[PDB]
């Protein structure tokens, strides 16, 4: 699909057996989740963007599914404002930017 | 041009006759670029981001270019870790998310 950027670009995303809303966020170089369950295994991590740095917990090999198309990747859980996908997923759904 | 994103989106911009890098951000909302004189006055701004909130300066109708294409708008100006360039600037230069 054409997304324009008239409002934020929200999609819905399925993450260990949920419904979420998050934001394809070209900015991010990793993905970022709300505070939720997830199986395996993590290690802690540090992400900084504006306003400063949070503590996440990242976890490898995760499938989402963004707008029907499945991704599997790194995922962070933590306190994020938002529910962000990165550019670790977005490459892999085939998402550019076009102008 | 067609941006693909396995790494940074990261662009020349010019601002104030200065060449600058900047971050193609479809999670920003607004334009952010670190400390640097602009001309007219500012009003008071506040942004959240990942780690929280930052106040920044907001100047308006300010000329600036992104990858050779013109625009005009609303710059904000403070401590911002990199250059972006978000929703405001990136639908002035007709940008898109595709997949
Ligand atoms: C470093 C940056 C270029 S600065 C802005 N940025 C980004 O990714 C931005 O798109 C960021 C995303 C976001 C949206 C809503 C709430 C909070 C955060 N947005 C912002 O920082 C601020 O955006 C706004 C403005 Cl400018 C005005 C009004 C309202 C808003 Cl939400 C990058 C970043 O933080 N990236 C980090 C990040 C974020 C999420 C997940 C992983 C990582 C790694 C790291 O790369
Ligand atoms: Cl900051
Ligand atoms: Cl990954
Ligand atoms: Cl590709
Ligand atoms: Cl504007």
């Amino acid at each position: 699909p054409q997304i324009t950027l008239w409002k934020r670009p929200l999609v819905t995303i399925k993450i260990g057996g949920q419904l979420k809303e998050a934001l394809l966020d070209t900015g991010a170089d990793d993905t970022v989740i709300e505070e939720m369950s997830l199986p395996g295994r993590w290690k802690p991590k540090m992400i900084g963007g504006i306003g400063g740095f949070i503590k996440v917990r990242q976890y490898d090999q995760i499938i989402i599914e963004i707008c029907g198309h499945k991704a599997i990747g790194t995922v962070l859980v933590g306190p994020t404002p938002v529910n962000i996908i990165g550019r670790n997923l977005l490459t892999q759904i085939g998402c550019t930017l076009n102008f």
